[PDB]
């Protein structure tokens, strides 16, 4: 049996009453047809609100029961609207064991002052003869065992609410909150007027260029008088946000200068991100400018995509004056482009 | 396998439900034709809004099912306007194997309060025959599988654009290698007589309690040496490994005192992961000290599931000397187990 | 012990059970023992 | 209907018992064509109004 994620147990509560009813010298029945004698009211400890009793007709009720002892069970008090039950009757023999035990397989709906039983419970002459021994010392033993069904309940058992759950990953949050709180001021980098706070190890691990001059045994003077002018402090703040938070949302409008900052800082992943953003930025008028920036910054994938763009859109890229500017300014670029075309196009005169 | 420049994967995500349903006193069916018996609403870990339930008529729906037990599947709660699903029904015998297994060939479309099932599901006399063993001790067992299909998605995977490889987050392994390089440690740190060269900045960054008491009148003097002796260095190094790398591979050998240190250091993620380790380490003999440690270190769900283990194995966990020692040491643990065993179970 | 097993859904709400828990640790052993190895292991 | 007075009212002659999941009602309630007819006003302004007494 495989373990399920959810399951259910159905419990129909059942209570049982066991009752022993002995009448002595039954042959002094004292009455003809129509005789009824009841028992004392009885119940169990729980819930002590459903009281029962018995009723017997020694001669019978109707013409079918001229020679039949009849036994009936009725409910004498009930606080609820209705209660269903199944009952079983029995007659002890002389030794005391069950004999002629006959029951009803259907659960009858009981209510205040309702009876259910068997008119043909047993043959009166069969009880009266002493051959079968069912009347020991002229005493009549009746064993009544009744089972009451209650309202069904369900526990709604859920098992392995799924597992335990775990919180979100906490790499970027603990650094972003530390930067927002700006606590533990290790150094003050007053660059281009504005001052920025950071630590040593985070920048040394993130940028090998930042690790380079701090590996040279001079830090207390370099942090006081750091000289940063190749990159403006706005893009330096963007680098700070990309290091700590892990995202650069406004990179699309500032791909080129962050690319230059990545080339200066030897951040290969940042260079890859800038190249990926500027790859889907090519147009028909400034593709020569993007090629010039890629050639200056040694952007391999960007330069390859610019070469493919020129080779496919040569009917419009060469029309612009930006293509003619690089012809005059870089004849070596013209030579390598012409050789790349000629080596690719080996056939044709 | 021919090489293709473009790939495409039409992924249809399927969610599978497992459900067990037992009926006690089924022969006391209490009714004639027309009775319905619902069950508890249940769902797996798919948004906790796909609630299902079962309807059973023990005699039949109509005259064509007089000698037939009818079994139906009903959907009560769903976030979507409509959900299509394909289901399988089977009954268990006394020995637990599946018999009388039939299945609905179509992924039927369900909607709020719509019924689908088998009216002529099984012969009533076939269940009533005790020689088949289908009704052991008047227990009626059904096993149900629900397979919900959702809207497909496509990945459209071009095969090697991706002209440049994209590295993942290197903040884990760079900080992990920084520990073995032992670089840029501004202060020393010795625990239990053994030196573990550690600096206070990343410790304050990635543990809130140490960030609390480091700045309060101890970083000025006792920064070069901090005294920690509640846990051995063998677990301290893995603790700092989880601080720096973000993961602790060494778990099952020493998950106990790692929890003892985690509750001391207020470590929300380290509580639950070693908790899940000891959940699989729940056995009969060691459950006494499992309940001891879970309550002493306030692992509430571990307490709950270990108490459920005691509930499911209460026949034999008691006579162990470990459980007797757990009793004579922690009366409130036995009181809480009594509370769960009495108020919730019965 | 049979009484506390059968009516324990309301016994533990009263302050007498809490006084029992605080003062007598060892009787809860037998109280849980007869409840554990009798009369509700059917799950 | 459109005016709001009760039309086509049918009631149950027996006190049917109900358990969680048991239904009772009239599957042969009203002709769909008789409902979709406009002269009787049973479908006013593309709105269906029902009056429930339990």
């Amino acid at each position: 049996g495989p373990v399920a994620e959810s399951w259910c147990y159905t419990q129909i509560k059942v209570v049982k009453f066991s009752y022993m009813w002995t009448i002595n010298n039954f042959s002094f029945c004292r009455e003809e047809m129509g005789e009824v004698i009841k028992s004392s009211t009885f119940s169990s400890g729980a819930n002590d609100k459903l009281k029962w009793c018995l009723r017997v007709n020694p001669k019978g009720l109707d013409e079918e029961s001229k020679d039949y002892l009849s036994l009936y069970l009725l409910l004498v008090s009930c606080p609820k609207s209705e209660v269903r039950a199944k009952f079983k009757f029995s007659i002890l023999n002389a030794k005391g064991e069950e004999t002629k035990a006959m029951e009803s397989q259907r659960a009858y709906r009981f209510v205040q002052g309702k009876d259910w039983g068997f008119k043909k419970f047993i043959r009166r002459d069969f009880l009266l003869d002493e051959a079968n021994g069912l009347l020991p010392d002229d005493k009549l033993t009746l064993f009544c065992e009744v089972s009451v069904v209650q309202d069904s309940v369900n526990i709604s058992g859920q098992n392995t609410m799924n597992m335990v759950k775990v919180p979100e990953c906490r790499l970027a949050d603990e650094l972003g909150g530390l930067w927002e709180n700006s606590r533990f001021t290790d150094c003050c980098l007053c660059v281009a007027g504005q001052e920025f706070q950071a630590h040593k190890a985070i920048l040394a691990a993130r940028s090998p260029v930042f690790s380079a001059m701090f590996e040279h045994e001079m830090e207390e003077s370099k942090k006081n008088r750091v000289e940063i002018n190749d990159v403006e402090p706005e893009v330096f703040k963007e680098m700070m946000c990309f290091i700590y938070t892990g995202k650069a949302p406004n990179l699309d409008k500032m791909a080129d200068d962050l690319l230059a900052a990545a080339d200066k800082y030897a951040l290969e992943r940042l260079k890859v991100m800038c190249e990926d953003a500027l790859c889907s930025n090519l147009s028909v008028e400034n593709a020569a400018e993007i090629l010039i920036l890629a050639d200056l910054h040694s952007a391999d994938q960007l330069k390859t995509q610019a070469v493919d763009f020129i080779n496919y859109h040569a009917s419009d890229v060469l029309e612009t004056s930006g293509w003619k500017s690089m012809v005059v300014s870089h004849p070596h670029l013209v030579a390598e482009a012409y050789r790349s075309l000629a080596s690719a196009q080996c056939p044709f005169l």
